C-alpha cells in the first residue's frame, strides 16, 4: 500500500512476470537489514510489500534480480540485479512506486510518490 | 481500452497531469490524419481514445506536447514535443499501453502490449 | 560539429552502427524540408551532418530509423522510429548531440548543449 | 581504459560535472571492498579509476552519488545513489563504459562493453 514495485521488460514490450524484488532498510550500523520481498505477478506489479505502521522514515534499498529474469528468457545480461536506494520522507506524499524499466545492458527507473 | 497513454514526470516524481495528446494514423499518400486526442488525467493517463472497431492495422503516431508542460511548470525545456511513431499489428496483442518519462532534456518511452 | 548524433543498443551493449539518420528543417509553410543525412559509424556516432553556416535558426527533426536497425539485425521491433523535434539556435549558434539508446519496444533519448 | 563512468544530466541538457564515483569490489568473504573513485570531469567523464592489472574478473558496484550532485545544486532528489552492479572479465579482459543519465527522480544507465 505505502510501496509498490512495477517492472518492464523492454525487450519483449510486457511486463516483467516472476521477478524477484528484496527490499531493505539500513540499519543503525549502516548494514543493510531485510524488510519485505517478493515475486512480481503477470501485471509486473508487487503490491503488499509494508504497511503504514512498518514504513517509516529512512533508507531503503529495492534489489530487483534482472540477471535471473534475462537467463530464465535465454539471454545474457549485464547487471547482477537492478539497485534502487532511497530515502522514506514523511513530509513528502504518502504512496511510492519504484518503476523500473528492464533492457540485458540497461535499465532506467522513476518513482511515482502521489497522495 | 486498445490504446491507452501514461505519461510520468521524472523532475517531481510524479504522473504528469494536463498534457495534451494527439493521436494521427498515416494515410494512403503518407500525410497524417488526425485520429484521437485528449489531456491526461490526475494519473498522468489517457483513456478512452480509440475503440476496437476503428484501431485498425496500420502506422500511428502519438504526439504528447511536452513543451506546453514545463512551461506551465516554468521551466525550459528541449523538446517541442514527444513523438511516438509505431505500427499496430493484429498478430500481436491486443492492447497497446505508450508510457512516457518526461525530463526537460530528455525523454524514455515503452511499449506494454498485453492481452 | 554543430550537430552530432550518438546511438547505443542496450540489448547488445554496444555501439548502433549503421544506423540510419535523416534531419528535417520545418519551413515557412509548416512543411518538413529534407536538411541532411547520414548513418552512423562502428562507434555510433554520426558527425558531418552540416555547418555552422547551414545550421541556422529553425525547428529540426532528427528521425534515426530504429526499425530498420533492428530489421537488419533480424529483430521485429515495435517502433517505426525515434524522433527528436527541437528548436536550435534561437538564442544563438549552440552545439547540439543527440543521443539515443536503444530497446527493441522501447527507446531514451537525451540532449547536450553546449556554447562554443 | 578498462573502466570509464560517463555521467549526464537531463534537467540541464549538459554533462553532469563534480560527480563522485565510488567502485567497490566483492571479497571472497562476500563483502564489498573499495576498489576506487573518483569525481567526473567537465565532461562528464571519469577516467583512470584503475588499470588492466588490478582490474581483474568479480563483481564490481559502481556507486554514482547522484544525492550529493543534485544538493550542491540545490535540488532535492529522490535516490540516495545510482548503484551499477556486474560481473566484470569473467570470459577475459574487456573495456567498460557505464554511463547514467540522471533526473531528480529518476536516472537510466547503460554499459558500452567493448574487446580489445
Ligand atoms: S499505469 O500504472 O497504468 C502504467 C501503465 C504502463 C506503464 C506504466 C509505467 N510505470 N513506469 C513506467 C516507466 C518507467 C520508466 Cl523508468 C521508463 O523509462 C518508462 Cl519509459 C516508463 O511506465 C504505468
Ligand atoms: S559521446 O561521448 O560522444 C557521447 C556524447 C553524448 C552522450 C553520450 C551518451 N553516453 N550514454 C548516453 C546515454 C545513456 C543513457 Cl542511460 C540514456 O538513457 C541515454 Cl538517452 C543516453 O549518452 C555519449
Amino acid at each position: 500500500c505505502p510501496l509498490m514495485v512495477k517492472v518492464l521488460d523492454a525487450v519483449r514490450g510486457s511486463p516483467a512476470i516472476n521477478v524477484a524484488v528484496h527490499v531493505f532498510r539500513k540499519a543503525a550500523d549502516d548494514t543493510w537489514e531485510p524488510f519485505a520481498s517478493g515475486k512480481t505477478s503477470e501485471s509486473g506489479e508487487l503490491h503488499g510489500l509494508t504497511t503504514e505502521e512498518e514504513f517509516v522514515e529512512g533508507i531503503y534499498k529495492v534489489e530487483i534480480d534482472t540477471k535471473s529474469y534475462w537467463k530464465a528468457l535465454g539471454i545474457s545480461p549485464f547487471h547482477e540485479h537492478a539497485e534502487v536506494v532511497f530515502t522514506a520522507n514523511d513530509s513528502g506524499p504518502r504512496r511510492y512506486t519504484i518503476a523500473a524499466l528492464l533492457s540485458p545492458y540497461s535499465y532506467s527507473t522513476t518513482a511515482v510518490v502521489t497522495n
